[PDB]
This record gives structure tokens, C-alpha cells and sequence, in this order.
């Protein structure tokens, strides 16, 4: 009865249009305003190539397009088939890296890759589109989380670890390589500059215990219930205002992301600013070609 | 002979002029250059309405004015009579909210708005009256602390808790609101993002414990001994250098608030220098009418 | 000629108790006049005068049918005919502790038992913080903390004739640290900030305008109707745009105290919608609220 | 006219484009991107935008191509006014925002989608590519029409045409971020405020003596010397002109800045022996050896 | 059989060149890419003057531009001859501080001190020089780690502390003195800005495992083992990508310390660059005066 | 012609065996002038020569006696009559992991056994922490790194008619991306400084003026002359507040450190008082410190 998979298939269903997805699965809750996005290559503990990059992209970006959708939860599919060990992500597929970065491949491994085109570090643009969209991304690390997977738990909103089969391990010193962005710095900003320090420095193997010990992990779930805490978690963000949310998530990213953080909180108040009477006269005064009147709307202190 | 009240009426007098005060206590130590600042809306879980903000502005600036005053200790007074449930502050009192904000009105209730004069958010003046001012502000969190009243807290130096009635919790976003400054923002400079946002977007509510365990609180104590050991806290600050006191708030401020923080630091190094025999010698030249003199103050570096 | 026309503005009702500071409303304009009124030492400031100062521009914070602040010097001085918008802090009442109270005009009527005080630093933040733009109006000298000042301001006119901008603090042995020196950085760049302080030069208007410190130079007799007509223009403008505009200037130069500024009249305009009334509502009539009616923005 | 025809052909699969034109230089590695609604001085509606985001998306990740040319077509055929672009498209701005619409006007607005500010998403496309973006203001820059050149690398404007005014307040709408505060970051915070708080009209040549107008060029001549600028750009290491980019977008953009930075640097580590032996040695399932690398300081 | 002392005679051999060394010692291990560094003036619990902080960067110096060492370990020798009493370093020696600062001295007493010569506060150079310096440095705090002692401690990337001996104690504001850089501020960033503030404002004593729970400690160790600890802490550091530890340090300092941040990040990315095709044909076209050649150098995105 | 009058300077004891720096101390003021000295190069540096710059900077921080760096270029070439400040890294000897250390001039002595630096970053992390006023004297090219050393100094005064200022950085397939970009737009804004790093067109004295980058043009033959007269009005003032004042302007832009620096300095002045005398006291003397005289201030 105990089951060792989180995924619970009766509550999920495939969205429409996702069908030639391969590196990569996309579910919509079947009551919840949630949707469940998980690695799918569990034979390589679910490391993305650029194929994987891209999907991971199309399928994030729609359902922060998806108005009925309040919360994401990011996670890995498995177990191996091979060994039966469980992945969240292990980062860049190392069998296709190349001096250029991670390069396109026609099959899985290194001698298929196209040498006319230039590698990619694209997972770059993953971890903004996870910063910046205005929903709330729920990381369920239910295996071993390394390198750019260590960093793709870092860059979301909270983290849910399987007490029994999350590993965090940040390995990217160990293959010459280094998150030297949101994988790093960010993480300095969850558990302080000494264990930030401290777990890029000598990659050791942390617990979800460990791991929510100092200050990266929100809690410690049993695995078989992993993604039943997700969803109560993002039922209890859906039950709030869901302007308030967004506002709160721009709010926290602000001052950290400079210019970038001001430009959507910032964007987020013109909308709204957009909603008032204020504003609506603002257009109709430019659309009739007369002077605005302002007389009606105080100058708040 | 366990009292269920911090208060000990024996330690604490009455500070001249401020008769007038009704929803704020204000008390001077009998011996010590203490304060004691207090919400006193106990039957409203000590919500603050504008008239509060403005006694609680007037009270602090007053203590900030006060040379023999070292540190504020800010706190509720309770309990409620109706129910016996305990309070430091609710935040915002909603009988009195309305679209653009806090109004002032002559009752308890939103009949009595005066309609003809704007809302205001200026608990937030508060905010940078605790965040300027060159005294250290411990926060002792008796009971509930909700919405802008979990704010304060945050944006105190220091914050004590009892053991058995504070209880956390974040509930802007249950009614449609947010603090995106220091509510927000700065409780992610003590407790990291991971936790800053879990507190937020779930609004659960937390144990002192569990709070002291983020990093958002400074220690745990019994009710009755909150404002024995707040007053032994503030003995301890007030054994040390005041001008060191003042310099390292002001230091911990600093890049934190940018031009601000630099402003009130560069403000105090100003300061000393005045003291100095270099500078009096840039004055009296001026008010002599001659070139000033350097020679004899050598370079350092 | 004097840019002060005494037709055009009135006096403020609860203020007949000021020495230091003069403050007019205008007559017809959502616009005040705030002005230095001790010419006879080319409008340096006390402790006193700091204190009106920040009252009368606390006043005008507060007052909704007023939009727009200038800032200037009242003059000439009647004893030599200089002059000045102002010259900083008073140095006959600067002691070691800071610039101290005094009962008369000098360090003679001191009261010693009362510390010195920087707070023109307060009046800084009050003008830097104020969801109203600020113009000064360089009428003479700037200079010290009054060049300070000018700088914190949100926009400078200046007297073609008469503006001259000195920033002497090195030379009587004192420095903004703050804003006069490392926002005045952000305004006409790293090197020109730097020179104005390492070097305490005397400049034009029209220097300072060239720098990028002064936005527009004007005849001193018009100095006050070219204000009052930068004022209209403001004026006829959305406020609500208005007052995000300056926040959004202030927000990452000033660190969380700018974003708290900024995100404080988010939080207004959130209230404004029935999504936050429905938060309220269901909180004072005990019940869950119903979030259905409002869509998720993307 | 600044628009050479010869000089340009259209890009291929870009034959749906209606409020937006994309072209490769026939020579260069340049392409010129406009907005093509001058009726309107070019304001964009969520279409335009929709547009504009691809065509500049397809010029990022195209490896022949190193500077884009941002600018606007025109003139007006009504009244032959010339625009860069006026912002917004004021006639589908509802309370939600912007709002897609089957015609030009408000009653042909889908009532059932939500409008949208996604000019933003252009602003952040234009900011992080890995390109030298140069804007040729050839007339009016209007509201998020000014805020658009403002987060352009660089700006060449019109001497005659080129008009620059930040109308925002006078419609309620504002740019709090890269409109109103990196523009400070051009001009400093005192013209910066000046040209929001009273958005009064500027020149070329006086937007260029406050500091966000990298040069005036006669009006027939703008893209010309856009040309020349971008040819001089082309000329250099692409690999240091990409590093220079996101250093100076670095900390002013925060941790995002760090990010793209960093995402530069860690592909030049890539390219390092050292690295490659990482990879070898994990895909080998043998220990590294990093001792025929010395440590540099 | 059980050491008092970490210190393991066999396991170091003295630097060359250093022999005149009198209140730092300086060794390299005898087989590892690892150096210890040591306060020597156990008698007043390692309180460092004027020359001990001359000694102190020279020797960091000389580690900094050794390329057969990767790891410092920072920590105090002892213990007291006179008392047993064990210390890393209590900060500077209040016997030779004078108004204008720590002054050299020809004897161990202020009566020595060279009236004519300024003082100085030069910790602050060895606290950049541990900073900016392109390896791990490691405190092992061994004893007291007070006042300037316990900034040391603060600014380094890693800290491993004795269970029986660490003891942290910030006491500047009681002799009146303050860090108000490095050793407050960026302590904040490692245990937040609630414990950072308790820190300094009450200077109370805290244990190894206490400031290991706030975030500053790394781990705890037995005090027989700190440098055994210390070892293999090196030893896991070192046998990753040299070059990725390098970058890593850069990117957890970046962002933190401004332009200064940048300038050091930046400068190893051009160091990248001279590595590459593309940089060599770029020197020399100069060099054979003839227009460069990018062609052959792909465009990334 | 040359900007160089031999008659107001003597050479440091001590730094006889200079050879790719000249380092002299005025005749009268508080003033000395480092000097690149390969002409035959642009005076381009190699290691040594970084070497020698900062060991000279370093003592020049450390003379109580100087209170200026007048920084600049000696010229002109002996070749071809063409003058520099400086051309950056020498070409010659950047090898794979930077400018390397070689026994002669040219790339075929290079020691192969170690490795490159590109420590001109610690000359200007010298300069910009230094607590003293650094001004460029750009009297010819200033290009590559040689350009960045200008954008980092104090102050720059340009020779109208032989400063040239290009950056080349992208043209030898090189960049500083620190103080050399982002520090140049925060002198001539995000714009400009663009352009200059992109383009690598060449400017004059006058146009780097406009843009903000250059204090002041000066003729040729007297640029060292006004740069004598720039120091002596810098050094006419509190030494204390220029000293305060500098780390200001740093501040904020530095991060840590800059806040590392600036508070190092409020921590001296805070050392000269009695209350902190009396924290010394009180341990010294195992007792309770007292604190009742020391008032608290606001
Ligand atoms: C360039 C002038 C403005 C105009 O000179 P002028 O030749 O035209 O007239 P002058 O003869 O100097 O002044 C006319 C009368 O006014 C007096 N006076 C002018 N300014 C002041 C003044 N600030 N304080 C006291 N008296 C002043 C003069 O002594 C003189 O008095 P009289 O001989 O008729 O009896 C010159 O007067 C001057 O340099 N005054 C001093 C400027 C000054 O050093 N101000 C204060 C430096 S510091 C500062 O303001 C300040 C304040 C608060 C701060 C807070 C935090 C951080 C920094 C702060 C700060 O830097
Ligand atoms: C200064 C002009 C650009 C030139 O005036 P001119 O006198 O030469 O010509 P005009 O007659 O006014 O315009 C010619 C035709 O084009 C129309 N037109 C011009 N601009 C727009 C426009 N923006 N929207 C709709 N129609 C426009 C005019 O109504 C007119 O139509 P017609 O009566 O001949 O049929 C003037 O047209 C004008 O003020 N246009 C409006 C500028 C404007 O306020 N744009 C929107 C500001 S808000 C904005 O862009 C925006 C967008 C996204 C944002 C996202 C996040 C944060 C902020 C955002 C934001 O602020
Ligand atoms: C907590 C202790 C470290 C241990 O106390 P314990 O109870 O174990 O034994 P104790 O009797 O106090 O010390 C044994 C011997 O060592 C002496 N000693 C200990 N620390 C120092 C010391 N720092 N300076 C001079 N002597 C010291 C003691 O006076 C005593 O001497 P003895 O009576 O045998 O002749 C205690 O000694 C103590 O508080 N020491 C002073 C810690 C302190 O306040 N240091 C200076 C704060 S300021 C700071 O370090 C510093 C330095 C440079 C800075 C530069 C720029 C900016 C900031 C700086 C800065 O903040
Ligand atoms: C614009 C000039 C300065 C003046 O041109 P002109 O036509 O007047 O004279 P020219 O014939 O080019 O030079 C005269 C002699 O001096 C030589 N020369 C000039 N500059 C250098 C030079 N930098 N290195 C080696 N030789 C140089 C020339 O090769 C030539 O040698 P000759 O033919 O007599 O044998 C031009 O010489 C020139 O572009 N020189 C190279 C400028 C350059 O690209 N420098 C390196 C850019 S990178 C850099 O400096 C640098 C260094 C360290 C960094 C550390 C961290 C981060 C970044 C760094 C960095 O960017």
C-alpha cells in the first residue's frame, strides 16, 4: 500500500496541445487551480539537454499565460528503470556539453551532436521565467537535486524535499563548471553566506532535514505524500487574494533583481493604476482631445 | 501568583504630557533609561486606526527626543476584556479601511469616516521613525501579531516573544493586502527569501519557537517575565558606548537603505567631526574672516 | 529687481508665529512659496529655523489643494545687498556637538545644556520623501547645506544673474555626507560631483546647468513666475502618475526605505479595487472570501 | 525618407507581419526593425508588441546577424507627421490594460480577455540580449515610444523630425522602470525628473546635450549612420562587445544582471581544458585530474 | 593520550623567508596545497598590534600568490602560558590604542608607544586581503573570538569552531568601539539582521553550537581535531576545478561589494577570454599591424 | 612645449632603481607626480611595470606630507613624436593567461614557467580606496586599460590639443568590465559610455568634457601646471573632510567595501573622543567603564 511514487495519476490529467512532449511532463490538476511540470528523462536522474531546456521554457510559459492556473509545482518523474533511484534534476546532460556550452543533439548522446551549431546555457532563461512569472513556483525535490538542478530548487519560490529520497548535492566545481548567478548568490539569500559558501565549496550530499535546517527547504515531506503537501500547499496560496500575490512575489524579488525587480513590481502597479477612474480620464481627455480634469481625484499623503 | 500579565505597575510611571493619549500607553522605567510603548485597543486585537498611528508616531518621536531614554521597548496591552485573548498588534483596523486607505473617523466604526478627508497608509512613517531613529527598539510580541502588526515587528532591532500567546502570522494577502517594504522585504534579510516568502504566501500562523528558529526572533520568554527580561535586554544595551550604539545601528541600516542609510550614518560621522580641533578651526576661520590653518592636523591613513 | 511679487501670493493661515522661514499660498495656484527669511547672513540656517522649515513643509505634505513646493531665499541683504538662496548651517551657533539653540544670534546665548543637532538631514528626507515634486529656486548664493539642499531638491531653477553654487563644507571642515555629495554624483556624474567638493569652486547657473544640476536658468526678476509656471505644468498632470513617478526615481537609490515608499502607494492603489473591498468585507462580516470575480493578470 | 529600399531584403517566414517590418541588410550583418503603424504615429497595440517580441527574438538567435536597428516608419500618410512610436495605442486601453481587438477601435475589443502591459517583455528582450541594440528616433518618441529608446544600448535621432516627449503623466499611465529610472541612469535624476514630471517636447540636439541621444543625423541620413555605427560595432571581437554588454547592465539589473554576466563567464570557462577534463572524467567515471591546471591569481 | 592542543607538529613545516616572524606564525602542510596562519601572542588572548597586522598580510600575501596553495586556515596558537586560557584572536590591543588609533610600539606597553607616529586601523586591509583573494580561506576559531577578533572570523569564507573552547563574544561597544563594516554588515548576511543586531547591541558570549545554529558557524569540531577538520575541509575543497572554486568565491562577493565585486568577478572572466582563439587574434593583428579577423568566432546567445 | 617643468620637482628617495615609472615630490606643496615612462609603447605597461606604479601609489598613500597624486604620461615618444598617457597592456608580452613577466621587451623572452596577471586591477583598487585625491593628467592616447586608469582616478584634466582618448578594449578582443565600463556611465551616463566601449571611436579633450568624463581642458604646456593649481586648492582644505568626503562618493557604489571604508574612518574619528578613551581605560584598568558624561545625541 505504501507506494514509493508521489505521483497520484487519477488526480491529473495531460493539457491540450502537449502531446509531442518528450523530455518533459505537463498536468493540470483536476480540481485545483495547479498544474504538476516534471523532468521526464529519469535514466540520466532527469538531466536536461537543449531540447529539454526549450520544452521546460513552452511548457512554464503556458501556464503563466493559463488564468485559471494560480500555482506551479516543478518536480522529476521516476524512478531509473535501470536502478530505481529517484532524480528531481541533475543538471546539464554532460554526455552532449561541449567547449560552447550544451549543444543540440539528433539522439542522446555525443556523437550525434550537430558540430554546426553553437552549445547554449539556456537554462538561464528557465530560472527567469520562473523568477519572474506571477505565480508562485513550488520546487518537490523527490530525489537528488545537483548542479543545475540543485540550482533550479534555489531560483523557486519554495521547496517541498522528500524526507526519504531528496539529496542535495551541489556538484558544479566537481566537472569544472559553475552557477554563478541565482544557483549561487541566491542561495546566500536563503541560508546565509557561510552554508552558501559552504555547500558550493566542498559539494557534500545534504538531506531535506539538513537542507531545511538551513534555510533553503521549506519542510520535510514523507515521499509517497510529497505532492499531496504541494497541493495543499498551493490550495492555501490560491485561497488568498490573487492580486496581493503577485504583488508579494515582485515585492520579494525588487531591490535583489535592481532595475529588473523595479520594472515588473513597478509594471504591476501601472496596472493598477490602469484599473482607476483616474487613469480612464487620463485616456478618454486624450482620445476627445481636451484638457484632463483632475479636480475630482486627491492628492493622497 | 502566576500573573497572565507582562505588566508590572510598580516598574513603570506615567511620562508627563500625555494626558490625552487613548490608544496608546507611554510609560518611563522607574530606574531605567527605558521606555514602554504600547497598543491599547486590547478589544480589538489592538488594531491601529490613523488616530493610533499618530499617538504611536508622537509617543516614539518624543522617546527619540528624550536624552536619558537608551532604548524603546514596544508592545500590547491586554488582555482583551470581552475575551481574554491576547494581543501585540493586529495591523490596520478594517472597520475603518476603505478604497484609499486608513480613515479617520470620530467613532469605532465605518459609519463614522469622515468621507470628505483622504485615507492614509502612515504606519509606515512609524516604520521609519523605528528604522531612523538612534536608539535600539525591541519589540516584545505578547500575543497575536497580524497583517501590519507582524510588520512592526519585523522592522524592530529586536524582537522578544511569550513562550505561551505570541502567535505569528501573516494575513495580508487573506484580505486583500500587502506590505511590500519592510513587512516583506526586510523579514527576508532575517529569516532568508525561502522562509520570507513561505510566511507570506501561506499565512500560516507560527509559535515563538518556530519564529526564533527562522531567525525573526530574538528569544523566547514566559508571559510573565516578557518585560522583566525585555528591561534586562535593555539594561544590557544601555551598559555599553551610546555613541558605538549609535553608530552600529546606523551601520546595519546602511546599504540595506542606499542613499537613506548612507544619509543617517554619513550624519552621525559628521558629527564627530565637529568635535574635533580641525573642525573648530574651519569655524572660527570663517567667523574670523582669515584662511584657515592646517598644519597642525596631520593625515591619517 | 525683486522675483518675490507680493500680489500673487498670501500668507498661511496658523503661521504668524515665524522668524526664520516665510510661506505663502498662492492666489490661485495649487502652489506654496517656502523661502529662507534671514537675508542678513545670506539665509544660513538654526536649529530654529530648520524646525519652521520642516513644519511649514510638513504642512504643505498635508495639504491636498497643494501640488507643487518652491523652494527659495527671501533678499537682498539689507546690510550689502547680496544675494542668496542659502549658506548652510549657521556657523555662529555650530558647536563640537552640532549647531546648538540659542536664544539671540550668537554663540554668546547658546543654552549649553542642550546637545547641537544636524537635522536639516530630517528636512532632507521630508523633501526626498513627500509625494510632491520640490522645486528649488536658486536665487543667490548656494552654498554648504544650502547647496545640499538645492541638490536634494526634485528640480532646480536659477537666477542667470545672481545663482552662485559653492559647495565650501571642506573649507570651514565639514561634508555632506549623504545626499549633498553622493546623489549630487547622480545628477552631473562621478568627476563633476567630486570637483565640486574637492575643489569648492564658485559656479554659474548656467555651469551648474551644463553639469546637470540645474534644469533651467532664468532672468532673476522672472525667476518665481518661470517656477510658478514649471509648478502649473506639474500640476496639470495626473497626481496619482505624478506621485509613482517620484517614488520610482527615489526607489533604488534609496534601497528598501525607497521600495517601501514606492510600494506604499501600490498598496493604496490595491485598495482601490473591489478585490481588496471583497478582503475586507469578508473579514468584518466573518466569512471566507469569494476571490472568483477577478481574474489573474499576466 | 531614411529608408534605403535597395539596401534591405525582407526576412524569410516573416510574410504575416502587419504592424511591424523586419528586414536583413543585403550586405551587413544588420537588420532594421519598425513599427509600421504611422497612421497612428506607431503606436503599438498587444499585436505590435506580439510582433516586435518575435521579430527581435528571431534576431537574437540569429548567429549572422550582430546589431539590430530599432526605428519607425512613416511618414503619416494623413498628415505626414513623422514617429518613432507614440506608446500605447490609446484607443484599446481599457481598465486591465491594453487589449486585443479584431479591428483598430474600441468596440471591436474581445471583452473576454484581459488586456495586458507586455511592452515590458520587449524592454527585458532588448535588455538581455547578448546584441548591440541601437534606436533611430526618426520622429515623435511618445510615452512607452520613449521609454522603448530609452532601454536601447544606444540612440541616433533625426535633427529635423526626432521629438522627444514623455507624455506619460498626462494619461495617467506612468513607467516606473527602465522608462523613468535607468533614464536618470543617462541624463541624472534632475533632467530625468524634468522630462517626466512636465513632459514637455525635446529635440535631438537637446536630448543629446542632457546625454540620451548618442548622436544627431540629418532626417535622410538616420539610417545611414545607423548603418555606419552598427558596421563599426560589427567590426570588433563579437565575444568582448557581448561581455561589455551585460557589464554595464550588471548591477544596475541586481542578481539578474549577475546572471547573465556570470551565464557568459561559465561558457568561457566551458570553452577552458580544464573544464573539459570535468566532463571527461565524469562521463569516464574516473576521478579528475586537475593537476596539469595551475591556479592563476 | 587526549591534545588540548589542534596544533599537529608533524603534520607542518615552516615557510621559507619567514623566519623573522614574531606574532604570526606561517606553515605549509607536508603534503597538502594547504597553509595554516596563526596569531602568536597567546599571553594577551591573541590581540593583534600594529606589527602583528603588518605580519598578518604579509603572510596572507605571500599564500595569495602561491600557486601550489589552495586553502588558508586562519586560526590562534595557545594556550596562554600564563592562565592555560585558549584564544583565536580578541581584537586589537587596547594596551597600545590611542586617540588616533592602534600605535606601534617598541615594548609590549603604552609607555613605548612612538608619540610621533599616527595610528593606524590597518585590520581592515587584512580583512580585503581575505576578501579578494582568489582562495578559501578557513577561520578556525580555537578559543575566544572577540571584538576585531571575531570580524576576522566574520569576513572569511568558512568558520569551523572548537566545541570546549569557541566562544564568540562581540565586546566593541563596550570599549567603545564599533565595526561598521564587514565585521556587522556582512555578518547580517550570514545569521540575518535580528541576530546580527543581537550580536553587537547586547555582546553576550555565545558557544560554537549556538552561532553554528544562527548561520556563522559552519560546523563544530572537537578541539583535539579543529585542524584535522580543518584539513579535510581543505582537502574536499581542493579536489575540485581550481578554476570554478576561483569564479565561485567572485560570484558569492560580487553583488555585495559593488564595483569592487564586479572589478574582481569581471577580471577573471577576461583572464577567460585571453585563454581563447579569439583573444590571440586580436593581439596579434595589433601586433602585425593588420585588421583582425573575427570570422572564424561564432556569435553565442 | 612639454608639459613637464623639471624645476618644480625632485625625485623620492629611495626609488633610484625605477625604470618604467617616474615618481617625483613638488619643490613646495603637498603634491607628487607619478609618471609612466615608456613612451617608446604609448607607455603601455607590462608586470614591472604595475609593479612600480603600485609600490610608488603605495607610498605616496603613506606620505603624511602628500595630500594629492597628479598621475600622467612622460613624453613624447623618441620615435615619432607621438604623446601618451598611457595605451594600456603591453601587447608584447599577453600571453594565453594573461600579461606576463619577461626579461626583455618582446614576447620571445617571456618566462615561460609563470603564469600571466592582469594586476593593473589592484592600481586601481589602490587608487580608488586610497584616502587621498588622485588626478589624470591625460597629456596624450589614453587607450585600453590606460583609459580605464583615467575613469577610475578623482579627477581628470585633459591637454586640449594631444589627449586622445579611445577605448580599444573590443578592437584587441579584450574588456574591463569593472571600473574601466560600469564606473565610465556612472561619469558620462549608460548612453555614452556605451558608445565609447562599442564604437572605440576617438575623442578630444573638449568632447570627453561635454560628456562628462573630463574636469577640465588645459593647454598643452600647462596641463601639469593646472593640475598643480587643482591640487592646491584640494589640499587648502580640512584634510579630514576631503579624506571623509572621497569615501562618500565611494560608498555606496563599493558595496561592503565601500561601506568598509567609509565606516573606518567614522570609527578613527570616534576613537579621538573621550567616551572612547574612556572604553580603553575602563579595561585596561579592569573596572566598570562610566558613561554618565557622555551624552547621548540625536
Ligand atoms: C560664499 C558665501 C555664501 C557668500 O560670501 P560673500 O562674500 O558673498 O558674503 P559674506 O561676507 O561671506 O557673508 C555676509 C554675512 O553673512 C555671514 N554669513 C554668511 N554665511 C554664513 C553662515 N553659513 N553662517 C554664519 N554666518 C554666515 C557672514 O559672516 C557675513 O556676516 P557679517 O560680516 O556681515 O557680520 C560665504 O558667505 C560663505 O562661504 N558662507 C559660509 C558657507 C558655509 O560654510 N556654510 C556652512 C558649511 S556646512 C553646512 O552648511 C551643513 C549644514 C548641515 C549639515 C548636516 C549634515 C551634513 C552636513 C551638513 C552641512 O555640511
Ligand atoms: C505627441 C504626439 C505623439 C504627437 O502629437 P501630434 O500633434 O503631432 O499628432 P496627433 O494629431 O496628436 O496624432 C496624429 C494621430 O495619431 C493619433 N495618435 C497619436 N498617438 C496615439 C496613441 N499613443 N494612441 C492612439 N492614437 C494616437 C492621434 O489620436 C491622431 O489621430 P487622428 O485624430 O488624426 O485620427 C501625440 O500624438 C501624443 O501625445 N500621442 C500619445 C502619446 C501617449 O500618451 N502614448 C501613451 C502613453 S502611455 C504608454 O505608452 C505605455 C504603454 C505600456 C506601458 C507599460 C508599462 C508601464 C507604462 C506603459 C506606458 O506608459
Ligand atoms: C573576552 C576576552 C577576550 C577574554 O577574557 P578572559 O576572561 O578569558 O581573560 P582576560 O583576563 O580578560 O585576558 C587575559 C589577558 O589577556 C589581556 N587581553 C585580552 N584581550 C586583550 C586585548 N584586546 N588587548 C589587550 N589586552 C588583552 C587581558 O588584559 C589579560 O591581561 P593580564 O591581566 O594577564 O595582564 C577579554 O579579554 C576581552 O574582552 N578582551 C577585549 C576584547 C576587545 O574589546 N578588543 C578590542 C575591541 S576593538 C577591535 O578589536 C578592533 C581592532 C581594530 C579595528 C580596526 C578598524 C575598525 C575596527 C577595529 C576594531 O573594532
Ligand atoms: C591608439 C594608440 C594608443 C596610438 O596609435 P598611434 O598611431 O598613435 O601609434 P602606434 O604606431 O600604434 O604606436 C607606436 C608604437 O608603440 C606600440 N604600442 C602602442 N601601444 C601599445 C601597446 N598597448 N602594447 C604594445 N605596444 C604598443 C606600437 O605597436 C608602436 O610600436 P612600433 O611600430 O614603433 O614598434 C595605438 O597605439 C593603440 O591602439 N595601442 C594599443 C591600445 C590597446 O588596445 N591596449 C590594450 C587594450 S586591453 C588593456 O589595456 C588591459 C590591460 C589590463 C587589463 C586588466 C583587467 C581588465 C582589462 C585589462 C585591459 O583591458
Amino acid at each position: 500500500a505504501l507506494s514509493d511514487n508521489p505521483f497520484d495519476a487519477k488526480a491529473w490529467r495531460l493539457v491540450d496541445g502537449f502531446d509531442d512532449l518528450t523530455d518533459i511532463t505537463y498536468h493540470r490538476h483536476v480540481d485545483d487551480a495547479t498544474v504538476r511540470v516534471a523532468f521526464n528523462r529519469p535514466e540520466v536522474r532527469n538531466a536536461f539537454r537543449p531540447h529539454t531546456v526549450d520544452e521546460l521554457y513552452r511548457v512554464l510559459d503556458h501556464a503563466r499565460m493559463s488564468p485559471d492556473v494560480g500555482v506551479v509545482l516543478l518536480t522529476g518523474n521516476g524512478p531509473s528503470p535501470k536502478d530505481g533511484g529517484w532524480a528531481f534534476c541533475s543538471g546539464g546532460d554532460q554526455r552532449i556539453r561541449g567547449r560552447s556550452g550544451y549543444q543540440y543533439a539528433s539522439g542522446d548522446t555525443a556523437d550525434t551532436v550537430d558540430v554546426a551549431r553553437a552549445g547554449r546555457l539556456h537554462i538561464l532563461e528557465v530560472q527567469r521565467l520562473i523568477r519572474f512569472m506571477p505565480k508562485v513556483v513550488i520546487c518537490l525535490v523527490n530525489g537528488w537535486a545537483a548542479g543545475g538542478g540543485h540550482s533550479l530548487h534555489v531560483v523557486c519560490d519554495l521547496t517541498l524535499a522528500s524526507r526519504e529520497y531528496a539529496r542535495f548535492k551541489q556538484t558544479d566545481a566537481d566537472v569544472g563548471s559553475f552557477d554563478g548567478g541565482y544557483g549561487s548568490a541566491y542561495l546566500a539569500r536563503q541560508v546565509g553566506q557561510k552554508f552558501a559558501r559552504e555547500i558550493f565549496f566542498l559539494g557534500r550530499t545534504y538531506t531535506a532535514e539538513q537542507m531545511h535546517q538551513m534555510g533553503a527547504v521549506n519542510a520535510v515531506a514523507e515521499h509517497a505524500e510529497l505532492e499531496t503537501v504541494g497541493l495543499q500547499w498551493a490550495a492555501e496560496i490560491n485561497a488568498k487574494s490573487p492580486q496581493a500575490q503577485r504583488m508579494l512575489k515582485f515585492a520579494f524579488n525588487l531591490l535583489d533583481d535592481g532595475l529588473v525587480g523595479q520594472q515588473l513590481f513597478a509594471g504591476e502597479a501601472t496596472r493598477l493604476a490602469y484599473m482607476t477612474d483616474e487613469a480612464v480620464e487620463g485616456r478618454d481627455a486624450f482620445l476627445q482631445k481636451r484638457p484632463p480634469d483632475w479636480s475630482p481625484f486627491p492628492r493622497y499623503f
